[PDB]
């Protein structure tokens, strides 16, 4: 039922995006050591208005932290009894004085000697936050690796609205084995190296773990990447070859510029989309219309509460990937 946007400045949210969503995740504000939150940026004040303009139903949220934010830092403002008081005291002052409706935890990545303080924290700031409705969610993570040290899933589900599951970036720059799916739905079949590289075993990971799941989004991509000087495919199959050098990470509303989307190879297992360019050597792993129409669809048949995207200012004019989601 969720339809949660994170936004990231890009360009302007547009009044068609804001009628589509039902959060709007502003990313990001990030604290100081001692628990002040940047102020926020132009750029997000602009879509926050412009959203609640547009859909007066709309929560509009902050993200506190990111994928480039420096964990430690939460880890110490939330370790010590005193400076968690004081760090929550701030955002909610915050969410009050920039007119928001809830906040978003983006902890990148919470390590063993984080977890129980993490739930110690999102309890906290939830009792702060309960008198205004405020809205509290967290972004949680897709493999084992960083899962099962730091996060306690059902000690989290107890105190958030809702978790945003990131079910992308299962290959980037740091592969060294072959190219491959950026955001597959699922294993694709005898040829994948992987098992768990996909969303429906991060799903899936989530599901045993949590009560209800219809407190879990599960998170899709509005962006691609690239390799370039690709070879041969490692064992048949197109989607996993041989490697030469990592490109970027590419917005949908790019990606046309620069590839022929005539070539995309649709993988009917995985569910995922890749052009290989045989003339230029050039590879590019992303989500379309029919991989996210695949992903919605597998979110309704399993109960999932909502989905989640990364980002939707990263979609093309006409909306085209937030209105396959839609
Ligand atoms: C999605 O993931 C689930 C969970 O891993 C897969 O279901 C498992 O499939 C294996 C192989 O058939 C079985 O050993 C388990 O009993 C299944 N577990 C559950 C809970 O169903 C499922 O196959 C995956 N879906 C796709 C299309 O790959």
């Amino acid at each position: 039922h969720r339809i949660v946007g994170y936004y990231q400045g890009i360009r302007p949210l547009t009044n068609d995006q804001a009628k589509k969503l039902t959060h709007l995740i502003l990313a990001f504000s990030t604290p100081d050591s001692q628990g002040n939150l940047s102020p926020l940026s132009s750029v997000l004040k602009q879509a926050l208005k412009a959203g609640k303009s547009a859909n007066g139903a709309l929560k509009v949220m902050i993200a506190i932290g990111g994928g480039g934010f420096d964990p430690a830092i939460f880890t110490s403002l939330a370790s010590n009894s005193g400076t968690r008081k004081s760090f929550i005291n701030n955002i909610v002052s915050y969410l009050k004085t920039n007119e928001l409706d809830g906040c978003d935890i983006a902890w990148a990545f919470p390590t063993s000697s984080d977890k129980a303080i993490f739930v110690t924290f999102l309890r906290d700031l939830k009792k702060a936050m309960a008198p205004s409705g405020a809205v509290l969610s967290m972004a949680s993570a897709a493999s084992a690796f960083y899962l099962d040290p730091g996060y306690d899933l059902p000690g989290i589900e107890s105190a958030v609205d809702f978790i945003n599951v990131m079910c992308y970036d299962y290959y980037g720059s740091w592969t060294k084995t072959s190219t491959g799916p950026n955001s597959p739905l699922f294993k694709g079949g005898s040829a994948d190296p992987s098992d768990t590289l996909n969303s429906n075993w991060t799903m899936n990971y989530h599901l045993m773990k949590v009560y209800n799941r219809a407190k879990l989004n599960m998170g899709v991509p509005f962006y691609g990447k690239s390799w370039t000087n690709v070879g041969a495919p490692l064992n048949g199959d197109g989607l996993w070859r041989q490697l030469g050098t990592y490109g970027t990470e590419l917005a949908w509303r790019n990606m046309g510029k620069s590839f022929d989307m005539t070539k995309t190879t649709y993988h009917k297992t995985a569910k995922t989309a890749y052009i290989y360019d045989t003339a230029t050597k050039n590879f590019l792993t992303f989500d379309n219309p029919q991989s996210l129409k695949d992903k919605a669809k597998y979110v309704a048949e399993k109960g999932i509460g909502g989905i989640m995207i990364w980002s939707i200012d990263q979609d093309d004019d006409k909306l085209s990937l937030l209105n396959s989601v839609s």
